[PDB]
């Protein structure tokens, strides 16, 4: 039966099939979000969604026999294993983020079809020209962060008193977003310097990442 | 007669005289905007008006015998056409958007004059050449938003309660403004880890922002 | 007499002489800043201005016999005369803002010095390269504005109750600064659709800032 | 005994050694970040680094023996040496600015590993060929420094009042934070011509940044 069921798998009715109900179910998954569509339609939509994860288990299934090893040896295919099987996880049962978790199968429209492929796989193969420096910044960041909640996260608890604090905080200053207005001038109305401290910071980590694009604009 | 009228659409007088008016109508519809100006010249500018959009839609009926099809075959005609029909539709009736719309007559600026066509034109050239990307973004805006809205549209309806909330907040926290101050930090006081969901989202929306750039700049 | 002071001109010593008096008017300049200091070495630094300014009308005078025509001919030169001139004008009489334009004269060591004309002249080489999208823009901006005033100046005065607010205004919003929270947000408070007017205007504005980019970047 | 410990130092373990205990040190600083770690094995932590600062000078002398002049004449090995010296400098005395920036430690793994070196380096490198450029910046941060200080300064001491308070502020309206909101519109209040200050040095700062993220994409 291999063959057999090899020529489903790979036919093109199979994928068109496949590809239909993603956009389905993608469709229907904004319509859950209506507060009245689901007063209305709303068990359909249920229904409907049983029905797809169901077909997706079996096509999931189908696809293994037809490949084997090299199906748990192919990115593409890991993820819709990892995202149909969270989808299988119980409606309740721990928490709901799994339930939440679930519209990342609408990530399989980027599985099913060429040229989304060929995109992400586009842009991720420059991620590794890029871990030299990212394993820098961290570093940076990492510095940083101890030294800031070793100087302001006693009279600035909620931005820097702890070491996760402060790499949040770093990280939003890092976006420029309301650094001075904020928490810079706010906090230099305690400590006259820390303009020294932000200035540097800013500098350092807005050159490293003009050149990134630099590399990424080239390499 | 047709080579008669051709002869006058083709001319070079008659091009410069759309300009001339198109230039003028400018000026007025920035004097329009002065209630002032209103009170005094009002009328002179309300006839103006009432007579380049008549001049302007004879102007493209000469230009229709002149091309016939090849008219609602070019992209800048057509354009040409359509500014003239809203210009049209009656100052009345329905809503003042088409009144306002109006204003649009001076992208035709654009059209009549060379040199703009082709920096527009060099511009509008390389969409195409991003639209696989531009794709991928929306489809990402749509699964994140759809997430957005169930994970805190019930305890912040204002940014999230419904899916096109959802979308206007994410595309604001993608131009990151007040991304943390604004909306971040205080959705965290409710939900600790919500910065698990926008931080990765900043960075995903970030890259891929950085990328286009750089296709651009080279591809 | 004509070579003898062509000699002096051309010196080296005189050069070097001007551009030490730059650096000491531009740190004088500093000081005369301080509350302080003018209370102290107030006359001292009042005097020394007067002193510099003379020794400068000399020098650019000496420069003109030596040049004649070609002198107001040399953007550079010219620069120095529209400079020294401002700083002439009395300390009295009409407004303060000559007295305050004077500091424009520290901008002789982008003259007095070569490479800096190098980088300014490198830097403004572009601009040329940059007109016909900067046309473009400014339309672009025109038009949007003039709709803006006629669409938002009733019940948001401050920011779009004038023509030349709502330019305002908008290049703040191309900046993307407090875009969402401080002006669409409150805007659509009273007009829910305004989204449909400003994130376009921010497409727009922001894809043709890219290309600008991608120009001087390359071209 | 020289070649001894020539053979200990340019050793394999002796490096990975070092190496070891940074990336300790640095799990350590982390640790000691926490309030509750430091009630618990506090003083583990405590011992653990007067032990690190040991071993790390012995390490550097046994390198200066080993390199006598060669040392103090390698960026890496100085900075090794400066981060030490800190280190060594009493807990106690003068202030705890030092018994922070002991932490600078950390930077040593930029040093010791190789890579990181090459990056670091790599980055470095385009300094150089934008000094020209910063330069120029500096000059005119510091005239129009000076020009907001005597424009300002006496009704918005907080933003000017000052040649460094300026300096601060108009760095904030480089990066654009708050730039409109939190400083210009403000100021307009009493200034209602300042957006001719500011908007003209928000394009000259912009134009000078884009150009040079281009000379160091290209050049």
């Amino acid at each position: 039966m291999y063959l057999r069921i090899t020529n489903i798998v790979e036919s093109s009715f199979f994928t068109k099939f496949i590809i239909y109900l993603i956009v389905l179910n993608g469709i229907t998954m904004g319509l859950e979000t209506s507060k009245t569509f689901m007063q209305s339609f709303g068990v359909y939509t249920t229904l409907f969604n049983q029905i797809v994860i169901t077909i997706f288990t079996i096509e999931i299934i189908l696809r293994i026999y037809v490949h084997r090893i090299s199906f748990f040896k192919d990115p593409w295919s890991l993820f819709d294993f990892f995202v149909v099987a969270i989808s299988l996880v119980p409606t309740s049962s721990g928490f709901e983020i799994l339930r939440v978790l679930r519209v990342l199968r609408l990530f399989r429209l980027v599985t099913a079809v060429p040229q989304m492929r060929k995109i992400v796989s586009a842009l991720i193969s420059v991620i590794p020209g890029m871990l030299s420096v990212i394993a820098l910044m961290t570093l940076f960041f990492y510095i940083f962060a101890i030294m800031a909640t070793q100087l302001f996260g006693e009279r600035f608890p909620e931005w820097f008193g702890t070491l996760g604090e402060s790499f949040y905080t770093l990280f939003q200053v890092m976006t420029l977003e309301s650094w001075s207005m904020g928490i810079v001038r706010p906090l230099m109305e305690v400590y006259p310097y820390a303009w020294v401290f932000f200035i540097p910071f800013i500098f350092v980590v807005t050159f490293v990442m003009i050149n990134l694009v630099v590399a990424i604009c080239v390499d």
